[PDB]
């Protein structure tokens, strides 16, 4: 499962379990910034790395620059999209029959995320944990063009409510997508206390969309 | 609260704080990772140790080392963060002047520290030190260990592998008039990714245990 590969500024390290089935779709799990302690080994990054893997899917997580054994030096963004876009480059060079994919994210990892999205038309689902619309710009999900998930807890004082939820309105008004938007009581930022509560969410909200639900009719 | 700042040698020190109901109860400090394995007072597993003792009737509290979150200053070796830990001990104390008896309870690197501040401060009489890293810090200090508690790591931790922390507690066990509880946790690595719960369930089950009065050796 330990993996190393190539990015723009260096080797980055990853974990990697294939799928056992063929064509099997892609799941990219993105990191929190370093300033709130984020690795690929964090809790919330690992049980979301598990619950694709249980469900079929070839799996990746991996250390952003500077992070661990990665390369480089973080930077505000753009260098970790870069990242983001090498492992899924790479994931897809080792499973080239893969026609889908989704990425899962978790606070700066969801931004990450969703402007991996935004730039891969093959990513057809997201998990968006903890987003932070107030630190950083989601204004270029214009329009978003997946159905995912958003989740943040009612207790978040590093992302809270108000903005999560001005965040989910805009996304509400464009046609075509579903917004799958959960809110957890006394959640914070890290879901202490609460990660099965989460874990349990993400679980439930993957299960309906690999059953063709939550999604509109096209 | 519990959202609290207090002051420690390198400025402001932010912490999470959970005074006991009871009176004269035992206070519980909780120490986290170095922010290289993404350490803060959040992490779950230093979160669900706070948990443990707060549920147990502990006062409690967790921080954050000097330069991480809002605590002041820049990280070091590990001198700054033994002063800051006791900073932190010494405020709880100063809320709670009549608590006689504390435990320390630690994560990987915070679990280096956690034995530090035992080895100096008589009234701590418990430890509970998951996933310490004994050939990367220098634990020979404990010279002797002065109290029981539990090492607790897991057989595919490559951080700290089981070698180490063996010998490590080989070491410990020849000092009489304390026991240490050592378990090895089957599948976990440094992190205990997918044994958080396992994890969690021995630390409690030796907590009441040792609120029971067992696993500490006979007065004689
Ligand atoms: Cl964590
Ligand atoms: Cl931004
Ligand atoms: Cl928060
Ligand atoms: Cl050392
Ligand atoms: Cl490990
Ligand atoms: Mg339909
Ligand atoms: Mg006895």
């Amino acid at each position: 499962p330990e993996v190393i590969f190539n990015g723009p500024a260096g080797r980055l390290e990853g974990r990697y379990q294939p799928s056992k089935e063929k064509s099997a779709p892609i799941a990219i799990i993105l990191h929190p910034h370093p300033q709130f302690g984020g690795t690929m080994n964090n809790q919330i990054v690992y049980q979301l790395f598990y619950l694709f893997q249980k469900r079929g899917f070839t799996t990746l997580r991996f250390n952003f620059r500077s992070i661990g054994r990665s390369q480089g030096e973080f930077d505000h963004g753009a260098g970790e999209l870069s990242d983001a876009a090498s492992a899924l480059d790479w994931v897809q060079s080792l499973h080239p029959d893969s026609k889908s994919c989704w990425v899962a994210g978790y606070s700066f990892g969801a931004w990450i995320g969703m402007q991996l999205l935004m730039r891969r038309p093959e990513i057809e689902g997201f998990m968006s944990i903890a987003p932070q619309p107030n630190t950083y710009d989601f204004s270029f999900l214009a329009p978003c063009p997946s159905s995912g998930l958003i989740i943040n807890g009612d207790a978040d004082k590093v992302a809270p409510e108000k903005d999560v939820n001005g965040l989910v309105e805009k996304l509400k008004t464009q046609k075509g997508i579903l917004i799958t938007h959960r809110t957890l009581p006394g959640a914070n930022h890290f879901f202490n206390g609460k990660v099965d509560e989460l874990m349990g969410e993400c679980e439930d909200y993957l299960d309906r969309r690999l059953n063709g639900e939550l999604v509109p009719e096209p």
